[PDB]
């Protein structure tokens, strides 16, 4: 309402889903578009994306939480994000051209985790914030989303022009703006609060329940599937258009208007949720997931492949939510710690080290649409299991 | 548009006017409020400031123009600006709380003309860089007057929290940022001694020089401790630097706004009525803030000087241009406007100092608003005639 450590953490929201808004949207077209680099190459720089993310990730998870509380993690994210544009421009870039992947990818994702592995992170840290306060993390969360909406469409209009400028931009933001929020620094209830922690024998006790086996089985088979997807989607996207300019354009003005559809229906999507279930919401994940990759593999027109994107938007609730709410009906509230440590974020990210190399290869071989039928097959296929991970019901 | 130099110096332009806006209008509060310095002694700190202004602003401007074209001047005047926070806090600070304030004078303004006589300088600088290449310094010059209300708004809220870290800010502003635009690297006017010796043969510079002196000089002297004046009718202290940093960036997109539309009005009434509209305006503040009451009153006498500076930087231009010769008009701004309102400005702010220690601020703005309405009056006859 008035808090000043809201304003101080509401910008730092809109500041780094700038810098967000920035790199991953845009980031599949910078490299082949821009940079020149093949699909077998992306696969490869995917890979290497999902491998620091899987070393990173447990590690902040027990910083943030334990230890990083007193904002020294927050200041090393900020150190990397400064140099955002004399990386990319200067070190990141001429890496990539210098023909050699293996190398240019190590040096590559050092300052990719910081929006992979540091974003959750970032993210737990002002969830902290906000139950030491008045001001509540939904509504500061959304401070941001509009960061990621400005900056997507500003970013996708100017590519064209000049993508050097808008890269050089955001390093600036990291810079003049986030360092301003960090000089001016820091009985109750909780409405949520998640306080918890994991060790070895409450993963060997959730080894030996198979409802985990069952939920992975769906992260790494649907999941992991999608999110692969996703990664080169954009180029294939740009495709159906009639200039360079047009995909871009479009591209821009999608994951804006996507964004304010996400957070309008994310906002009505728990009371669906509750009356669905768990399970069965979940699922409706799983179907609108794989019909998106399956419905690629038959992509004609530049207004299909809109349509296709949108497709993206509906999915995300069912899944964010979808997710929650069955660990939370199908789990012991002590066990979650461990959860989101083993199938969210390992299991994912170690199938998405394979599926990326398999999938950019196949795009190689067999092209976009060819690959689609073969990941939209399997989306499909672990998703029509996923029925029956539990019992056969009748 | 796409210019890879525009960015270079127009991001140079905003980082300058930044600490330029964190020194310059935040400086009388932080000698009073903050130091605590009596206004005779401030009076003595402005004397200094407009004597080293008129030793260093006239060899700028025969060596930015001629040999100075090789970057080695801006070089120097970031050499200085790197140590911005190490002096105020470490040196000046100190120097002006040891009670003597004549040792302390000396050693302020050789970082003081860096903003004074440097600014001109630089300002001339990028002039060249812009009519080297397709960009305006038109739209070069707006890039940075951002700079200067982004800052005193900045400054104004967080002094009183800790006006430390703002200064601690400027100086790396200067040092992270300006080192980086310095890696990445019409009026072409000259004067001399007959030149200015021919200048003095005609009675329309004295005229000028009296306008210059009586009004201009007045009026500067004027605003070098108004802002103590304008804090004290705020509810708390908190309160005066607050409205006083709104009003300053509030006062720059109106003074901008104005100064766009402004030259179309000047060529309509003449080079001496803008010169006149100007001097009214002026002399209207300085005898309104005699009588002065309210906190919203002198909110009203602050936004004057925003509605006067058009009337008197394009005033003054087209004056020169409509009533001198071309070639004279390279000794005409060292002459007048820099030398005779710099050293009319050195007894000025003694004078004007002395009279808030001795009659108060309201008191010395009657003594001081009735001799700029009074040159203003006589300037009806005496300046060149439309
Ligand atoms: S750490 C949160 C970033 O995740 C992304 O958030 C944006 C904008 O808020 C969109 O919701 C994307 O779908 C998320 O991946
Ligand atoms: S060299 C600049 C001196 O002029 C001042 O510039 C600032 C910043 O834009 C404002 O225009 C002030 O009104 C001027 O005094
Ligand atoms: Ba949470
Ligand atoms: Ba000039």
């Amino acid at each position: 309402l008035k808090n000043t450590n809201f304003w101080m953490f509401g910008l730092f929201f809109f500041f780094y889903f700038f810098i967000m808004g920035a790199y991953f949207p845009f980031f599949p077209i910078w490299l082949h578009d821009i940079n020149h680099i093949s699909k077998s190459d992306t696969g490869i720089i995917f890979a290497a994306i999902s491998l620091f993310s899987l070393l990173f990730q447990p590690l902040f998870g027990l910083l943030s939480d334990k230890l990083g509380l007193r904002k020294y993690l927050l200041w090393i994210i900020t150190g990397m994000l400064v140099m955002f544009a004399p990386f990319f421009i200067f070190i990141f870039g001429p890496l990539l051209q210098y023909n050699i992947l293996v190398g240019s990818i190590v040096g590559g994702i050092y300052l990719g985790f910081s929006f992979n592995a540091g974003c959750p992170a970032v993210e737990a840290f002002i969830e902290k914030v906000s139950r030491r306060s008045n001001f509540e993390f939904g509504r500061a969360r959304m401070f941001g989303a509009v960061g990621w909406a400005l900056v997507a469409s500003i970013v996708g209009i100017m590519f064209t022009i000049n993508n050097q400028f808008v890269f050089w931009l955001g390093s600036g933001m990291a810079l003049i703006l986030a360092v301003l929020l960090f000089f001016a620094k820091t009985v109750a209830n909780a409405v949520g609060a998640n306080h918890s922690a994991f060790s070895l024998k409450l993963a060997l006790e959730l080894f030996r329940q198979p409802k985990l086996w069952f939920l992975s089985l769906y992260v790494i088979g649907v999941s992991s599937t999608y999110d692969v997807f996703d990664q080169q989607f954009a180029n294939f996207f740009t495709s159906f258009f009639a200039t360079g300019e047009q995909g871009t354009r479009v591209f821009g003005y999608v994951t804006t208007m996507g964004e304010l559809l996400n957070a309008s229906i994310m906002f009505f999507a728990p009371l669906i949720i509750n009356r669905i279930g768990g399970k069965n919401a979940l699922l409706l994940a799983g179907t609108i997931m794989s019909v998106r990759i399956i419905g690629s593999s038959f992509a004609t027109s530049a207004l299909e492949v809109v349509i296709l994107k949108t497709l993206h938007m509906f999915e995300v609730p069912f899944l964010l939510v979808g997710s929650f709410k069955y660990i939370t009906s199908q789990f012991e509230v002590r066990f979650s710690a461990t959860i989101y440590l083993v199938a969210f974020a390992f299991f994912k990210q170690l199938a998405m080290i394979f599926m990326s190399v398999l999938a950019g290869n196949m795009y190689e071989s067999i092209g976009f649409q060819g690959a689609y039928l073969v990941l939209g097959l399997v989306a499909l296929g672990f998703t029509l299991i996923s029925v029956f991970t539990l019992s056969g019901p009748g």
